[PDB]
């Protein structure tokens, strides 16, 4: 995340940090995640696209620092590691960058609501807030495009949703950005999402409640102007989690 404020696990309680084992052993932070049940973390494909094998992942709930644990959290492998089968990737642009991980602790358990662990709505189909609308992005990535380091403190910002005709236009991202895409910014492009925020929730208040809107997906650069973060449409793509889960 770029700019924004830091900030814990209780204010974005759905928040899932997902690692992966390496050979040797070393574990390593991959991407963000939203718990929408007890037992399923939704994500983004290109986030697992290069290692679909489960089991070298694992999965956090209500961890609020990316290399120390959180009183609290509780740590899940992957029972089930599901990808898009229609995924594709062009220059930026990931279509169908959605992925689902069923998760299962060492005792056979999924997730246990507390104050630090819950889990985040999904909207109602094709139902969106107007383009315009603010809305809120938590993450582990970086917070500035030339910094080696992630956070070592999650971190969460707003950003405003944008038009598909607007992102469409030349001088944002032209085609590729499709209609099961939101693109969303700040009106000065001084805070977005950035590498390390991908599957990651962009969370908004739609008929005052906290909705999965979006998953970080993609970007030109970070907080660039005319350069948006693009987001899965969660709202495009219900009867695929509906099957799925
Ligand atoms: N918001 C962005 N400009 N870029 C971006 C970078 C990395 C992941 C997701 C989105």
């Amino acid at each position: 995340i770029i700019g924004g404020e830091f900030t814990t696990i209780e204010n974005q309680p759905w928040f899932a940090a997902i690692y992966r084992r390496h050979r040797g052993g070393s574990v390593t932070y991959v991407c963000g995640g939203s718990l929408i049940s007890p037992c399923w973390v939704i994500s983004a494909t290109h986030c697992f696209i290069d290692y679909p094998k489960k089991e070298d992942y694992i999965v956090y709930l209500g961890r609020s620092r990316l290399n120390s644990n959180t009183q609290g959290e509780m740590k899940f492998e992957v029972e089930n590691l599901i990808l898009h089968k229609d995924y594709s990737a062009d220059t930026l642009a990931h279509h169908n960058d959605i992925a689902l991980l069923k998760i299962r602790s060492k005792e056979g358990r999924c997730a246990q609501p507390s104050r630090t662990i819950q889990t985040i709505a999904l909207p109602s189909m094709y139902n969106d807030p107007q383009f315009g609308t603010s809305c809120e992005i938590t993450g582990f990535g970086k917070e500035q495009s030339t910094d080696y380091l992630y956070p070592e403190q999650l971190k969460m910002t707003v950003v405003k949703l944008i038009s598909h005709r607007e992102c469409q236009q030349p001088h944002y991202y032209g085609s590729e950005v499709t209609t099961k895409m939101l693109c969303a910014a700040d009106p000065q492009w001084k805070t977005d999402s950035c590498q390390g925020d991908a599957g990651g929730p962009l969370v908004c208040s739609l008929q005052g409640r906290m909705t999965l809107t979006g998953i970080v997906s993609w970007g030109r650069g970070c907080a660039l102007k005319d350069k948006p973060g693009v987001y899965t449409r969660v709202s495009h793509f219900l009867p695929w989690i509906r099957s799925h889960t």
